C-alpha cells in the first residue's frame, strides 16, 4: 500500500527524513511513497521545514510507521460431499492469532461468518464460499471452496400391484 | 485403489507448512500440517517444505502407496437342481 505522510506546517519546502537516514524533499505538505522506493521503510519518521529565509525548523517528534507483511493463506475446504438437502460444514486451517471472515461472494461484501469452522445450512446445490484471513489488519489474499452436493438418490423399483390366493 | 488418504508431517516450533505436487515447488497443494489426499489410484508422491522466519528447510518427499486391486472371487458356473 502507498505510504502517506503529511504536515500542516507552513513552509517553502518540506524535508522528510527516513529512519535509515534517507533524506528527500518536496514543495508539498504531503509526501506519498510508492513501494518500489528506497523510502518505503518502517520505523520512526521525522520532518523539518524550511522557510523563505532558508531557515530550517527544529525537527518534529517522530511518528512511527509500521509496515506489515501480508500473511500466507489458510488451507480451506469443507467436510466433503453432502447429500442433497442436508447440512454441511466448512473448514479452515489454524494460523497464529488471526481473524477469520467468510463471505458468500468473491466480492467480499456479504459477510457469512467469523468462525474458524462455520456451518452451512440446507445445501441443495454446489454453493461456494470465500475465506479471508486477517492478521494485524492485513487480509491474506482470498480462498474459495466448493461444497459438493451429491446427486439425489433414485427411487427403488418394486413390482406393480398384485394379488395372490390364500 | 480408489479411496482417500492423508498426509502427515511432524510438529516443529512455529513454522509454516507447504505441500507441493511436484519436486519443483511451483504447484501449491496445501498449507495444512496434515492435509488430505483425494482419490488415489496410483502411487502419487507429494513434497513438503517447512519454513521458519522466512527460511525453508530443504525438502521432504513422501509416497502414498496404493494397494493393488482386489481380484474378483470365483463362483461355479450357472447351474440347476430339481426341487
Amino acid at each position: 500500500a502507498d505510504l502517506v505522510m503529511s504536515t500542516s506546517a507552513a513552509g517553502n519546502s518540506y524535508i522528510w527524513r527516513a529512519p535509515n537516514g534517507a533524506d528527500t524533499t518536496t514543495a508539498s505538505s504531503t509526501l506519498t511513497i510508492v513501494p518500489t522506493s528506497s523510502l518505503y521503510q518502517s520505523g520512526n519518521w521525522t520532518l523539518s521545514v524550511v522557510n523563505a529565509a532558508g531557515c530550517v525548523s527544529p525537527a518534529s517528534i517522530a511518528s512511527a510507521v509500521e509496515i506489515n507483511s501480508i500473511p500466507s493463506t489458510a488451507s480451506a475446504g469443507n467436510n466433503g460431499p453432502v447429500c442433497t438437502g442436508t447440512d454441511a460444514s466448512l473448514s479452515a486451517g489454524t494460523v497464529s492469532g488471526a481473524s477469520y471472515a467468510w463471505y458468500t461472494d468473491a466480492g467480499t461484501s456479504n459477510q457469512f461468518s467469523t468462525l474458524q469452522n462455520p456451518t452451512v445450512n440446507n445445501l441443495t446445490n454446489d454453493s461456494t464460499f470465500y475465506l479471508l484471513v486477517t492478521v494485524n489488519g492485513c487480509p491474506s489474499a482470498l480462498d474459495s471452496t466448493t461444497v459438493v452436493v451429491y446427486p439425489l438418490t433414485p427411487s427403488p423399483s418394486l413390482p406393480a400391484n398384485f394379488a395372490v390366493c390364500e
